[PDB]
C-alpha cells in the first residue's frame, strides 16, 4: 500500500518514494505546527506560508475525502495519491483546482473538487486518459497536496 509520511518527512511504514517534479508539493519541506482544518472558501494563500494567518499556521494544502481541507496537519499524510483507493469515474463538473499531485503510479494528476464533493484525479501528462475518485480511506489520513 502507498506509505504515510510522519511531519519530519521520515516514512512511517514500505518504502520511501520522492515526488513528481511538476507536482506543487515540495520536498523536504517542514509541516504540522498545528492541525488547522478550513473551509474550501477559506482555502490558503501565497504569501500565508511564512507569516500564516487569522485561522493560523500555513504548510500548504492537504485534503482527504469529505471532504475536508487543511492548511497545516500534524499527523501522517501521504505525498503520493494512494491509487489503490481510486477507482475510476466520469469526469464531473469541476468546483475547486486544488493542484498538482503525484499518483503511487509515479505519475502526476491533476486533482479536482467535484460538485457532489468528491476528490478526483485525472492524469495531467502525457498520452493518459486516467479519471479516478477517491472512494475508500482505510487511513483516513490526507494527502499533502501543496507546500508553501
Ligand atoms: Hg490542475
Amino acid at each position: 500500500m502507498e506509505p504515510l509520511y510522519d511531519k519530519n518527512g521520515a516514512v512511517l511504514f514500505g518504502e520511501p518514494s520522492d515526488t513528481h517534479p511538476q507536482s506543487t508539493l515540495k520536498l523536504p519541506h517542514p509541516r504540522g505546527e498545528k492541525e488547522v482544518i478550513v473551509g474550501i472558501r477559506d482555502l490558503p494563500r501565497k504569501g500565508d506560508c511564512r507569516t500564516g494567518n487569522r485561522l493560523g499556521p500555513v504548510s500548504g494544502l492537504f485534503v482527504k475525502p469529505g471532504p475536508v481541507f487543511y492548511q497545516d496537519y500534524s499527523g501522517p499524510v501521504y505525498h503520493r495519491a494512494p491509487l489503490e483507493q481510486f477507482k475510476q469515474a466520469p469526469m464531473c463538473e469541476v468546483t475547486k483546482r486544488i493542484g498538482r499531485v503525484t499518483g503511487s503510479d509515479g505519475n502526476l494528476y491533476h486533482m479536482y473538487v467535484c460538485t457532489d464533493g468528491c476528490i478526483l484525479v485525472k492524469t495531467a501528462k502525457r498520452e493518459g486518459q486516467d479519471v479516478l475518485k477517491w472512494v475508500y480511506n482505510v487511513l483516513d489520513s490526507p494527502i499533502w497536496v501543496t507546500s508553501c
